[PDB]
């Protein structure tokens, strides 16, 4: 898991702050997906990661997910929202979990201003 699972660990990146760039260094890589599940019984929808969701990651698939009750109920995927936690260490020595969207990798200006979700 502490491997190039999406991107790579140890890599220096820039993270967006309020439309500006800050440098950071990838401490941990977490490849997770935010599965929008909807419980078949309680009809409640939630958006939780594939660690909470036991089963295939397919929209319209039947899985079991951890409800806020701590129980695992059989649910259906209604969406999978991409996610990744790059725990990046900023020059301050602080490391915070940033979703890939905040990571600019090198820092070329197609972030901060530009971003078409591509």
């Amino acid at each position: 898991a502490d491997e190039p699972a999406y991107l790579t660990v140890g890599t220096d990146v820039s993270a967006k702050y309020r439309g500006a760039f800050c440098e950071a260094k990838i401490k941990t890589v977490k490849r997770l997906v935010k599965v929008k599940v909807l419980l078949k019984q309680d009809n409640t929808t939630q958006l939780v990661q594939d660690d909470q969701v036991k089963g295939p990651l397919r929209v319209g698939a039947i899985v079991e997910t951890r409800t806020s009750d701590g129980s695992f109920q059989e649910a259906i995927i209604s969406k999978l929202t991409d996610a990744s936690w790059y725990t990046v260490v900023f020059d301050d020595g602080d490391e915070r979990t940033l979703r890939r969207t905040s990571l600019c990798l090198k820092g070329e200006r197609h972030f901060a201003e530009s971003e078409t979700l591509d």
